[PDB]
């Protein structure tokens, strides 16, 4: 198989799965999801990827979430980077080639500091 995925959230924490070529839907509904995710806030179809030998492409995701890669919002059609930290709301995951190892801890990202404004 082409790639493997590791989950770092929810009841899937620590799970690892090898992926062949084609469409991969992740979500809480087993009728619609290739990878069943059990966590609060996971949609019936939460995230849809297209996998081939060359890489992993982001296709679709649940309303109310924004897919991010090391904190940066991604758009439909983006090619995702192996071993970067992927998030989509509650879901945290990464992927890599079968000949490489996953980090034990989810990849930390440098996020810019938020502005704040005191209320009164």
């Amino acid at each position: 198989m082409a790639w493997k995925i590791r989950f770092y959230s929810g009841l899937n924490q620590g799970a690892e799965v090898s992926l062949g070529e084609g469409r991969v839907a992740l979500g809480s509904d087993p009728l619609q999801a290739d990878l069943v995710l059990l966590d609060e806030g996971i949609a019936a179809v939460h995230l849809v990827l297209e996998v081939d030998a060359q890489g992993v492409r982001l296709l679709e995701w649940a309303e109310g979430c924004e897919p991010r890669q090391d904190g940066q919002a991604q758009v439909a059609g983006a090619i995702l980077q192996a071993l970067a930290g992927q998030t989509c709301g509650p879901l945290r995951w990464t992927f890599c080639d079968p000949q490489r190892s996953f980090p034990e801890r989810f990849p930390e990202a440098e996020v810019q500091t938020a502005p704040v404004r005191r209320k009164s």
